[PDB]
Protein backbone atom coordinates (compact mmCIF):
# COMPACT_ATOMS: atom_id res chain seq x y z
CA UNK A 1 0.00 0.00 0.00
CA UNK A 2 2.87 2.35 0.84
CA UNK A 3 4.02 1.90 -2.76
CA UNK A 4 0.76 3.50 -3.88
CA UNK A 5 1.52 6.52 -1.71
CA UNK A 6 5.15 7.44 -2.46
CA UNK A 7 6.43 5.08 -5.16
CA UNK A 8 3.24 5.94 -7.05
CA UNK A 9 3.18 9.75 -6.73
CA UNK A 10 6.76 9.77 -7.99
CA UNK A 11 5.45 8.01 -11.09
CA UNK A 12 2.55 10.36 -11.84
CA UNK A 13 5.27 13.02 -12.03
CA UNK A 14 7.45 11.27 -14.62
CA UNK A 15 4.76 9.34 -16.50
CA UNK A 16 3.16 12.76 -17.03
CA UNK A 17 5.52 13.21 -19.99
CA UNK A 18 3.47 10.55 -21.80
CA UNK A 19 0.13 12.15 -20.93
CA UNK A 20 1.26 15.59 -22.11
CA UNK A 21 2.32 14.25 -25.49
CA UNK A 22 -1.32 13.51 -26.24
CA UNK A 23 -2.25 17.15 -25.70
CA UNK A 24 -1.30 17.94 -29.29
CA UNK A 25 -3.42 15.01 -30.48
CA UNK A 26 -6.57 16.51 -28.97
CA UNK A 27 -5.89 20.01 -30.31
CA UNK A 28 -5.42 18.34 -33.69
CA UNK A 29 -8.79 16.55 -33.64
CA UNK A 30 -11.21 18.47 -35.86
Amino acid sequence: KKKLHFMYVAAAAFVLLFFVGCGVLLSKKK
